[PDB]
């Protein structure tokens, strides 16, 4: 629990913001039928033009203000176009001589917006929010969104609007929404607020640098979260880890000044437990690569505080699950947390180490540390006797060359479990794609001396090879593995996505 | 048709072997219930032991010979196990008092062999053929295989057995003799018999593609390759047309023409057509990337790992498409019209080459800013796709060694398929299953499209920011298909067998099964 | 001759060659030390050591035929100076005839037998005294022991290093460039050393001639201009000559050599010079040099850091040494031998017409070759040159080539490597290395690596897939093209260019000549 310091100025906890301005926003959803009132703040119409690419803006909603109605006449609005993410907004006096701002965000030409399209719409809305002092935003939907996409709009809106100022040395108070069939959308609001925080909380852990967020401070943070949500909790220290023979996980942490800490939180429904689930996140608080130092061009060592993104997603999931309280399930939230460093004490390339299931592993590359920690976490997970194990991890840079920065990859040993993940991707709107575990490549992990190799020498499909490795540590339980190495960090916006929180929560809930 | 030469020693045609030793093999299929005769050559039992990991060898089938039956008694076989790939040879005298060779190949303990597993069986089998002058092989199936798997066994046997000596002169292998007879014993032989000549056809289509791929770029250039295609079309009685530069200029194929600018070989666009005799119910265009050498152009393949010495293989897609034309032209399916297309050229460094930054105009009027001259495949394919869609077809399928990134996504065993049409994609996946050429569906992620935006041209050739080049290339290609079901098979990772140092001829069986099942 | 093609009219159409050098105007007189030294005009340098006494004091042992100078050079006066290898001092005084004379010494250290490397340091120090001093004469007094070969080596190196190549200077010629007209040498047993003097002058020019061809840039020295210079040389020496052009190379089916030159604007030219003794021929020898006038790498372009593409005009160093040897042999006229001087000359360029990585080409002996890297072009040209050589029906084939950059990692910049298929011939090369003072080291042809040249499609691979010992692999490749003749291969990739001095060495001329002469 006590965070070691090198100098007295070294931080001993991760700063965490729980009560955010987003939580003070009162949201009201009205049906478009009856007309829209425009009384104050900013009012933005979400507008498309099907077929007509870069077509003119045309507002179809009745507005119950004569000055604003005149502004929104076809002749005026056609001066503007609906190209995706394009916006205009104008200040004017309404019927009461009150200052109001009115504008639109273009939603392009397709009737159904993808999650990527919707993020661009939101980003354009958020730019307006960041540039105007407003007590209120009103958004009018003249496009089609289903319940999940509506909730996604709110989650993204909240997440993108919120600004993380923890390391630096006026938000709207009201949100109105006009949408057709408003009554069906109302229940999405408070769910969105919960999903927003899980995601934002995960983002806070990820964005926190490795001096602040280390294995001791991160496990401490998880205990605090568990205490607030009344989850059972257990942090495993080195002595216990040694007793459990977690040789793969411990070896990765040998070169760190921070002792390894294994996080185990448990949610348990009040009723009968019908499904048991273990969620496992990769928890490397900084990945230097170890003796295989990240020194090659493009290795992005300055990003590597993000290598606990999987742990963050899992803890973000525990927030949502602990808040929403699903029935009939028992959820274990697990992460083998450590730091991968260079030291007289570090493990070396070539070292042979022994995992908790007795398998000996030849280390081919100390920068393939994630799969070693996951190996012992997977053995620990299966001993819990669960129905499903799902891990999520920034595991392989190869993901950038396969699916890229938008879609995460999912691998697994059970087709039914994979389809549940894919369905959860659909309803969470966090995109995932099923990639194969190709058994033909398994032979490349046949070590000359140890039971198995950590990495392949010859096969470049490393996301698949890593999955083959992980599979060796799940013996008879449905397991899926989500590789978020490509999708976790938003490179353009210079911040985490908190990717996976909503995916995992939808998986648990539905 | 005349192949330009720099010196008189430059080859002016690709050597093709049409009648291979495999074609001289007389294949006979017998039902296993009648028992096996062991008379001469080498008789091999394919055995498994379901359950027991490396369980003993048990010879179940009847053997119409007292002497040999005594030999293969469980007592004598107990010492041998069925571990995948294991083989043993036996020597004995039959009731005739003649000496016979017998043996087995282990097929493991799993009761349903995989495509990769069966290949390991065949490879073990080929090892037994390779340094033994035999007149006849007999194979007895004591394992279960469906019709497709049986065909796959034969195809793979034929392909691996065959050795390409077109470019050997001094280095003989003078100990080479092919069996003249193959006997097969299998349960319900009557259903399997039809698979024999189908397998032989598939073998050659695949092996033909292999010959074009392995043929180096001085032998296989755009003129010689299009010449070979003409000769194939003539042998198969297919209609054919080869478009030359003047015609390609008239068609305004500026993306394709630009790639070939730096080559001493004029661009040649291959167009073969197979048409069924009856009602035509489906029209299909098969498009193959046909870069006969890919130097990279001014974006020269000089970086570590760029494998410039492999780049004669960059017309693998074209080879696949021509191999498919062999099978389709031989099998003659009904109700169908197939167009076999390749925009053939060579990507070279010259005073005449196109340059990074050049803006060029495709045949559909779209201007393209060339960001990297080594992304040349998608440019040639753009113009080929436009041409294909003008034929007014139901399906366009292209196949290409398009992106090295495939090695990082699916690797060397599975090709990737991308597309704009789920039904077409499903048909290709079904064709993958029945051809036993593995393919995996990968997504066209529209979010990356904005990164192909050009400040000056209509579209950029490559992405500024996205590293998922297999997807970006797919997004680029999709811009050249307006309203037709289309799929794209990226075979960059699977085309070359790096371990065996030879091409696979990947895609011939996949495309043929697609054509046939439709 | 052939016409050199030009892209523009300002493209040079011949290599500038200086035949009558200032070194050739130098009159050399050798005296026996026992007669005493006359000390008059110019600069008189004593070569002095002190055996065992590291940095020991200078002592002038020779009789000096002048009272003033003898007094000046007496032990007490000289003890303030020391013999540290390479150090030197200038003296000024008036002699017995009241004329001012310049005197000095170069220190030759404390080890009695000077290595070839030590002697070069002594010579360089001496040359430093000749530069920037307008002298009419230099006199050198040997107070160190040198055998006949080492004495000749001194003279050769002096001549070579003193000479300054200004062929490509225009606005920057040295205004003060002025050479001695006389060289005096005092040495014990002078009559035994006299025969080495003109031999040294001939060896110097062969080496300097090779140097001129190598230093000449690839626009000046291309396959047409280089073969033209070989013709001119042959005419001046009365050697027989034949230059094979493309049509003749095609007829001989030299596909490996032709493929390399496909991408060049300059047609391939195969040089074949022949010296025949007037006597009865007892030995026949072919000397083959790699003649790549520029090596860009071809499609395997030299773009990697350290590939030194700007040095690649030097890739005809082997051809240059063979031609330099032709000069020496044609001048000294050895008896009872017939020597063939051979080079498959071409240029390795990037073009629409270039051969490609992966191409399969057929050598003149029928062997098909899979090209794995267009930058391993030397061994391809040498393949056909070796087949051509063996058909001449000679007793020995020796090739010399800047073949593998790996040499720098094995033997470095001072020692060349020799490989071969015949021990007797290798020892004769090593023996010639001793007498020429151009150091060579015997390296193995490791047959275990041969399998790594097995091609899946062609008869043989040009390069290894797995073996990094490229100097050895290259030698294995070359051996496949000599069937039944004693053959040796000298890789001078590391030693040809003097990186410190920024000039070629003309390495191999003296080595090869000694080889021809000793036989
Ligand atoms: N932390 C993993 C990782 C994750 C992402 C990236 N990466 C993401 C973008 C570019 N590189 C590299 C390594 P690892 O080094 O494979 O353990
Ligand atoms: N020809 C394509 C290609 C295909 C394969 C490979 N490649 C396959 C294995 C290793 N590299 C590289 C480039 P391109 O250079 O992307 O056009
Ligand atoms: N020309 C040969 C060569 C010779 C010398 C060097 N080299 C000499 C010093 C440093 N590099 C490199 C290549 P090649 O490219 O191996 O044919
Ligand atoms: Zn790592
Ligand atoms: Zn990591
Ligand atoms: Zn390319
Ligand atoms: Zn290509
Ligand atoms: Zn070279
Ligand atoms: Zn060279």
């Amino acid at each position: 629990s006590e965070v070691p310091q090198v100098v007295s100025l070294d931080p001993t906890s991760i700063p965490i913001e729980y009560n955010t301005p987003i939580h003070d926003i009162k949201v009201q959803v009205y049906d478009i039928k009856g007309g829209c009132n425009v009384e104050e703040g900013l009012t933005i119409f979400l507008v498309n033009n099907p077929g007509k690419e870069n077509g003119p803006v045309k507002i179809s909603s009745k507005v119950n203000d004569k000055q604003v109605s005149e502004f929104l006449k076809d002749e005026n609005m056609e001066k503007f176009n609906v190209k995706l993410g394009t916006s205009k907004h104008f200040y004017m006096f309404n019927d009461n001589k009150n200052s109001v701002a009115v504008g639109y965000v273009g939603c392009g030409s397709v009737a159904d917006l993808s999650e990527a399209d919707m993020k661009r719409v939101v980003l354009s809305l958020v730019t307006m929010l960041h540039d105007n002092k407003l007590s209120k935003l009103t958004v009018v939907f003249e496009i089609n969104v289903d319940k999940n996409l509506f909730r996604f709009f709110l989650e993204t809106l909240f997440y993108e609007y919120m600004t993380d100022e923890r390391f630096k040395s006026e938000y709207i108070k009201h949100l109105g929404v006009y949408i057709n069939n408003a009554d069906t959308y109302k229940e999405e609001v408070e769910k969105a607020r919960v999903y927003y925080f899980g995601t934002y909380y995960a983002s806070q852990l990820i964005a926190a640098p490795s001096n602040y967020c280390n294995p001791v401070s991160l496990s401490n943070a998880a205990v605090e979260l568990a205490q607030k949500l009344n989850l059972e909790y257990k942090i495993l220290g080195v002595k216990e880890l040694e007793e459990l023979k977690m040789g793969a996980y411990l070896s990765v942490g040998k070169g760190s000044m921070y002792p390894n800490k294994f996080i185990h939180l448990t949610y348990k429904s009040k009723g009968d437990v019908k499904k048991k689930i273990a969620l496992v996140g990769k928890g490397i608080t900084f990945d230097s690569g170890g003796y295989n130092l990240k020194a090659a061009p493009g290795s992005m060592i300055d990003l590597m505080k993000f290598d606990m993104s999987g742990c963050a997603a899992v803890l973000g999931c525990a927030y949502c699950v602990g808040t929403l309280k699903p029935e009939n399930v028992e959820i274990h939230f697990l992460s083998a947390v450590c730091e991968n460093m260079v030291s007289k004490n570090s493990y070396r390339p070539g070292d042979i180490i022994t995992a908790s299931n007795g398998k000996t592993i030849e280390v081919g590359n100390t920068d393939a540390e994630g799969r070693l920690t996951l190996a012992d976490a997977l053995v620990y997970a299966e001993k819990l006797g669960v129905d499903y194990i799902v891990d999520i991890a920034t595991l392989t840079g190869a993901m950038l060359y396969s699916l890229g920065t938008s879609y995460a990859g999912v691998f697994g040993n059970n087709e039914e479990l994979i389809n549940k993940i894919l369905q959860s991707s659909k309803t969470s709107n966090e995109p995932v794609w099923w990639l194969p575990i190709i058994n033909e490549y398994r032979a490349t992990l046949n070590s000359k001396y140890a039971d198995i190799n950590q990495i392949s020498s010859s096969v470049k499909a490393s996301s698949i090879v890593a999955s083959l490795f992980l599979k060796e540590f799940v013996q008879n339980t449905a397991w899926a593995h989500i590789d978020i190495a490509g999708v976790s960090w938003n490179f353009k916006a210079r911040k985490p996505k908190g990717f996976g929180v909503r995916l995992l929560t939808e998986f648990v809930l539905n």
